């Protein structure tokens, strides 16, 4: 019944009881693990009513007021709404305690001992591109504050029978420009290529830089997604540099200072939130070793090697695992000198396991996904390692959704 | 598409189906309600031929002569032996075959590429724990061949109803004690006191070292254990030097050159031979950085940190990651110094990838455990951590099994 959980350093033990809360199936099966896969392969009345049932229990019980008169009069008046038009709306309190929940459920996140602080924007009340604009650049001013972070979501219109979405196009509201040229190769960032040409090609002039911020193509419902370039002062970035290698700042290298998520869709009780673009702060890896040392993407290893003058002949030098460690304390050396915040992945993973158990007391368990939990360099010095893992999906819920194109 | 799992390499964007995972008889641990895959461990005559049958057809498939006489021929005989003696016995080019296949389908293995070649040592005539001892010696002198390591499997006695099995004490063939200290500390591998506890109660005159070579306790059916020690000769180690920190020999670290697991099951065909210890060669993260890293093991990580005067006071000094490289590297380097076989986690993680091709093309997928695939360091700086993967039993297998006492 209970999965039982161990942690091979400590030889702790628990029993994993949350599990049990899980109404939506993920893709794994008795005859064979897809746990390594990084995607999946109006409504039911009955169905959403459901949902929306035990989300407003959800709600009330965190507020210790379940079984209330209030907790009575909410549950009728969702009733209510759904038996005649089909859907309903969440009051602004629920939503914030929805977005809250998304968060703390999301299995891929490593950050979530920061669950119960999140500032949440309401922007249920837009009705044009225009105006999410306003919306996402105020989302950016409070989200960077100068350099000291604060996590931050901005919930724009939920989806409606019949009637297109509201959809932020960009995968992030900053990401850098990739430009295709001649032989194939490209300048700027790879992962980027297809949101880069959309742009261009909805009138967008394109710089030719490997840094280059990408404007916003953001899509009011039905209607084609129009270009905002985001005003450069908005968007805090910090140069690289390293505390020894006196030569790393000549590469030219930056990034950006918010990550900032805009492609997923948030469910709270059955409802979906199509454009819910939210923010926290980066973890040094993500940039050092993903980023930057990715084959895929700024493929700087080999660079960063000759510069330090490493073997790069044979891999028994062990000349990529050198590089990528510098890149990465570069990484973390830059954004404390620039004072913005970041984490390393030590810092990071040892706060997870402390969320860990605050979740064992708290709810019985905690749904999280090993493979993405565990950072991409140095993966059994971090104690989230030898954890043993159960990944299941709760609601409310991040979740990803089609491209709009 | 295609009613099979859809695979993705997310760095070179290439899709293949796994349909050989079909084939698969036996459940894993994972449900379409939650995923376990991160966990480490998670007879009826009817059930015996039904395997048995399945195995003698996979035979007879290897060899093209599926459906001929003699296949017919050999599964008359296997049922007629089956029902007079409720057990039956492996030909000698079945059982090669048989254990081959057991390494070829192991998913936790990433040195697969190596399975068309691993030595078949036939020991099922062994009659006492003397001879298990002979076999055992043997099994060493072939492996270790002076430091050009060669795979082995050596095949005990399978096991008889009614009857004791044949059991190998030792995880390994070679382990290094541990020996708990008064004040709870342990000196040596930490992993093995309990083993080493048993070597002492049962008559072994404990060394006072951190690297001493354990006995090793053989079991024949129905019998007490017996003590043997390995003949120092035998028994080839790597002392451990730095190519360039010339303080690192100093340490006086060392390593023994074979891995040889001693404590699985190898199912074949219904069958189980619960003696059956086989080896390859290191894969040199192993040691470097679970051996000698892992804060439940050597736990060397601060101890060398101090010697290259880096900042242990912070997570953000990337201490430990630096440290790590390091200590991988001077087991390379030594390991090459002294012409011992080892492959560094580079150079493994590509043959994988090469024979992730190789069975697609052959037998139309691999079931592959991505979390132990993955190195423990430098992870995403490999091809693997960018490559999806499919987890699923097939038999012949590699079996855990509960310890002897
Ligand atoms: C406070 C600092 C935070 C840290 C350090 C953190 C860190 C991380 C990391 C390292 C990842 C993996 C990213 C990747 O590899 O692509 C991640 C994923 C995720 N985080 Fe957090 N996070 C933070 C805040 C947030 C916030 C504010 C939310 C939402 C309210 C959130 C929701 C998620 C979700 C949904 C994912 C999975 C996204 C995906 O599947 O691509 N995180 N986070
Ligand atoms: C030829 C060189 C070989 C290399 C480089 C290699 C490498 C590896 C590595 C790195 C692991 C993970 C070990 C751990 O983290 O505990 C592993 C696991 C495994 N290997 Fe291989 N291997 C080789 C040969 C063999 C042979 C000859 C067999 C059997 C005939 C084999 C059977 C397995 C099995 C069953 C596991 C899983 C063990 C477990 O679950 O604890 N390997 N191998
Ligand atoms: N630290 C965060 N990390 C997630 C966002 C950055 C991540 N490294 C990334 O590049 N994600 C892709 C994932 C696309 N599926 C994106 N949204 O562009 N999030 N945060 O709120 O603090
Ligand atoms: N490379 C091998 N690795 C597996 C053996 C060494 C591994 N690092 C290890 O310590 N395995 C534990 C497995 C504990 N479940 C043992 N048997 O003592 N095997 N080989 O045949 O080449
Ligand atoms: C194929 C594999 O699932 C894929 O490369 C995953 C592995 N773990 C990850 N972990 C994090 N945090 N982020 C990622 O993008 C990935 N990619
Ligand atoms: C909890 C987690 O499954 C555990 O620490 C695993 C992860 N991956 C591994 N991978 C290998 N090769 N060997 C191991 O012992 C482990 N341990
Ligand atoms: C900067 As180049 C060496
Ligand atoms: C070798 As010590 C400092
Ligand atoms: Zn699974």
């Amino acid at each position: 019944k209970f999965p039982r959980v161990k942690n091979w350093e400590l030889g702790s033990i628990t029993y994993d009881t949350l599990c049990a809360q899980s109404q939506q199936d993920g893709p794994c099966t008795p005859r064979r693990c897809l746990g390594s896969l990084v995607l999946p392969r109006p409504p039911p009345a009955e169905q959403l009513l459901s949902q929306a049932r035990d989300f407003i229990n959800q709600y009330y019980s965190s507020i210790k007021r379940s079984g209330s008169q209030a907790h009575e009069e909410r549950l009728q008046e969702v009733e209510a709404e759904v038996a005649s038009t089909g859907t309903y709306h969440l009051r602004e309190s629920e939503l914030v305690f929805g977005a809250k929940q998304a968060w703390r459920n999301a299995p891929r996140c490593v950050g979530r001992i920061q669950w119960g602080k999140l500032q949440v924007f309401d922007a249920r009340d837009c009705s044009s591109a225009q105006e999410m604009f306003t919306y996402i650049c105020n989302h950016i001013k409070y989200a960077t504050n100068r350099g000291n972070l604060r996590s931050a979501i901005t919930v724009f219109p939920q989806r409606a029978p019949g009637r297109g979405d509201f959809r932020i196009w960009n995968s992030q509201l900053v990401r850098y420009a990739g430009y295709r040229q001649q032989d194939g190769s490209v300048r700027g960032d790879p992962a980027n290529v297809e949101i880069t040409e959309l742009c261009i090609q909805h009138g967008w002039t394109p710089g030719n830089g490997r840094f280059d911020v990408l404007p916003l193509l953001l899509q009011a419902p039905d209607e084609a997604p129009e270009l905002f370039v985001l005003p450069p002062e908005l968007v805090l970035e910090v140069p690289l540099e390293h505390p020894t290698l006196e030569w790393f700042a000549a590469l030219g290298l930056r990034w950006y200072a918010l990550p900032a998520v805009s492609n997923m869709l948030l469910e709270i009780g059955g409802l979906e939130f199509s454009a819910a673009p939210f923010s926290g702060w980066y973890m040094s890896t993500e940039i050092g070793t993903r980023d930057l040392c990715d084959p895929h993407r700024y493929n700087i290893l080999e660079d960063v090697a000759v510069c330090m003058d490493l073997d790069t002949r044979t891999t028994s030098s062990l000349w990529k695992d050198k590089a990528a460690v510098e890149i990465n304390l570069a990484v973390l050396h830059s954004f404390q000198l620039a004072k913005v915040t970041i984490v390393d992945h030590h810092a990071a993973t040892v706060s997870f396991m402390k969320h860990l158990d605050n979740e064992q007391k708290a709810r019985g368990g905690c749904p999280a996904d090993w493979a993405w939990i565990v950072p991409p360099i140095s993966g059994s010095l971090t104690p989230v390692f030898h954890q043993e893992m159960v990944n299941y999906i709760l609601s409310p819920a991040f979740r990803y959704q089609p491209d709009p194109w």
